[PDB]
């Protein structure tokens, strides 16, 4: 019956805080994470800040590539305005020192799941007014972090990818928009969710901290 | 034996610095998914140089756990330079995507070449005269209309080598590593000259200039905190 915000990596961080804020305005959301205990937290919380959200709970391990195709295909036919990727880790260590499985399944997540969600929403809603894909990247997306080489590799994928598609999607007249928020890698959760909330009312593609100042902007990287 | 190990070998620089290398009367290891390619690669390095020994691995890179498996069946030859040129790019608006390609793309442009960076880097840091080349493109510096998703793993690879560069020269290592990013000269004969040129330079990136141009031996272009 209603509209809904999907929001990855919701049982954390700037994912909780940005389903707090957005029942604060009246939205209904999708939740998804791998722990179905911080999700049915949260939703507690929702439904204490806004009884008349709707609230779906997806308890989805999105580090396997199975998982997050069966996640869209269960929500395709939903209402849904905005779309959040905010699944994902980091990780802090020189390259020699790394541990494979923790980085693979990194990439999986960082990469991954965030490439097949964001190609299958703009796959289906790319003609659709008011919609909007926001990529939760970071400011090391944009400049390199010393002892977080892998890391920040992700990120500058993020970066790249979604201004990229952005740019796709603004230059060739298409509805949907698509933004990436860098946060720095203001300090608390709840004030990035209001960074997030100012990105997608923005013109701007680009939400970045730096000065630690934030900053609506255009694409950093050079495009041809 | 000295190894000089390249995926993607059947394809492209892969197939040309094996041709070059063997001229210089190095031994190889090759990797590709096609058993078939590898043999006629074999051969004709032979041709060109018979006692270059030349070791087949025919593998599909897109698997994590083949990806391992090759590292491990290598693991205590000894390997002076590690070639990673495994991968393929698209043309299609992100809308239009076919996503099984896609995926395939991400496991192999990205998750095959961050492994066995990852595990070169491990066992060979601490060792005199090996060098980590990574095959990027100049669509991982600047991207290019119609192949987001292939320009986005290319500026993971670039972003990734060059970090991986800058962190061996402030730790003092012996590996070094280094990125090529052909454009998306011309040949992939000359992109073997420029890769070799590339790995006995000191720069950290080879670049052929976008707009038009040749090669150019140079220092990281994204930007790095201290």
């Amino acid at each position: 019956h209603h509209k809904y915000t999907v929001i990855t990596g919701a049982s954390s961080g700037i994912g909780y805080e940005t389903a707090k804020l957005l029942a604060g305005k009246g939205k209904s959301l999708v939740l998804v994470a791998r722990r179905t205990s911080e999700l049915e937290k949260l939703r507690d919380e929702v439904k204490q800040i806004s009884p008349d959200s709707d609230v779906i709970l997806k308890s989805v391990d999105l580090a396997d590539n199975q998982n997050v195709h069966d996640l869209y295909e269960g929500l395709k036919e939903l209402d849904i305005e905005t779309w959040i990727n905010n699944a994902g880790f980091g990780d802090f260590d020189l390259v020699q020192d790394i541990e494979l499985g923790k980085i693979e399944k990194m990439l999986r997540l960082n990469i991954e799941a965030l490439t097949i969600l964001s190609s299958l929403f703009v796959r289906d809603h790319h003609d659709i007014e008011g919609t909007t894909l926001v990529n939760i990247s970071s400011a090391g997306g944009y400049r390199i972090v010393p002892n977080a080489v892998t890391y920040c590799a992700t990120k500058f994928y993020v970066s790249a990818y979604t201004e990229g598609l952005a740019q796709e999607l603004q230059k060739g007249g298409a509805k949907l928009r698509a933004k990436v928020l860098a946060p720095a890698a203001y300090h608390t959760a709840a004030e990035m969710a209001g960074f997030l909330h100012q990105l997608i009312e923005s013109d701007a593609i680009v939400g970045i901290v730096d000065t630690y100042e934030f900053e609506l902007r255009g694409p950093l990287f050079n495009y041809a």
